């Protein structure tokens, strides 16, 4: 059944709750972003109102074939009324079209639902500055102090420098970058820009990127693989056997592959700086795992929460085990006692 942490009290609203059939009492289904664990259950057969960003609405219409009459896109940073309740959608700094949602309850309570987010100090000057938040529904994916990672800017600098060096030393090297969802588009875009190539990809993935309102996208991507030296492949294919195979397919145009797997956190973060990361190599294939995250580090999450000072926190991630739930509740209490709220 629908878990309590997907229900917004005092409304007829649910958040990222599409895989439980008709939720008893739900008059509007909000969708925070287009990632499969969140939209799971949506299709062309859905006949309830869906509220979301413009970009998520593009993906719903073109990828899932949801009928236009049920898609209700809202602008960001704009006070809107939905079934008699004031809401605002805010940038979540996650993947394209991802939003946090502010609900202003008729009784006077204010609820923020982060969806998935990578907390940033820029949020401290959004519309959130302007009033008090009583209840926070929080993306706790990385809520433990072992989870450090570098800025997105440092990671892209490493990737650009690595790729440019490799291809300038060998003009017959091909660059490959893995993907299995929207998000992390900067990694392949920034690499293609430094090399003066378009990024080449399958028709299905090109279709996906063309829904994301990225400016000048027609100049940056293509379905003609032959004309491109940065290829995107399914994440599953980013291994020595799948890459060797791919190399055969390029018909002797290339004699070397340099590949990137943008992961989330991995345990080598707890020892190694970005400046010191190395690849796994077999023959003329090298695979780099780079810690490009679109979730909050432990320190970023903690800063956000200590700034916001909510009265109650409801985790939405890692809620399935008692050990995880108890660990999270300990950190919450530490933070409250240190900051004084
Ligand atoms: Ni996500």
């Amino acid at each position: 059944t629908c878990p309590f942490y997907k229900k917004i009290p005092g409304t007829g609203f649910t958040v990222d709750a599409f895989q439980y059939g008709v939720v008893e009492g739900c008059t509007a289904y909000f969708l925070t972003h287009f990632h499969s664990d969140h939209y799971a259950g949506l299709s062309k057969h859905f006949t309830f109102p869906v509220y979301c960003s413009e970009i998520t609405g593009n993906l719903l219409k073109n990828k899932l074939h949801v009928q236009e009459q049920y898609i209700h896109p809202l602008p960001l940073d704009t006070e809107c009324i939905v079934n008699g309740v004031k809401v605002v959608l805010l940038d979540a700094n996650h993947c394209p079209g991802a939003v946090m949602i502010l609900f202003y309850l008729p009784n006077g309570t204010v609820i923020l639902h982060t969806g998935d987010f990578r907390a940033d100090p820029s949020m401290e000057r959004s519309l959130l500055a302007d009033q008090k938040v009583h209840m926070l529904y929080l993306d706790t994916t990385y809520c433990s102090p072992e989870y450090t990672f570098p800025s997105q800017q440092e990671v892209i600098r490493f990737a650009i420098n690595t790729a440019f060096e490799a291809v300038t030393l060998n003009p017959h090297a091909l660059v490959v970058c893995g993907t299995y969802s929207i998000g992390k588009e900067k990694v392949f875009l920034a690499i293609a820009d430094v090399l003066g190539s378009k990024v080449g990809m399958s028709q299905e993935k090109y279709k996906t990127l063309q829904c994301l309102n990225i400016p000048e996208i027609n100049s940056l991507i293509t379905t003609d693989m032959c004309s491109s030296l940065v290829h995107l492949l399914p994440m599953m294919q980013i291994n020595f056997k799948g890459l060797q195979s791919h190399l055969k397919k390029c018909g002797g145009k290339y004699n070397q592959i340099l590949a990137f797997r943008p992961t989330g956190w991995t345990h080598s973060n707890k020892f190694t700086r970005i400046a010191d990361v190395i690849p796994q190599t077999k023959g003329n294939i090298s695979i780099y795992g780079i810690p490009y995250s679109e979730h909050s580090s432990y320190l970023e999450m903690k800063r956000f929460v200590q700034w916001l000072k909510p009265q109650k926190i409801i985790p939405t991630v890692n809620v399935g085990t008692w050990k995880s739930r108890s660990t999270m509740e300990k950190y919450f209490r530490e933070w409250k006692l240190e900051a004084g709220y």
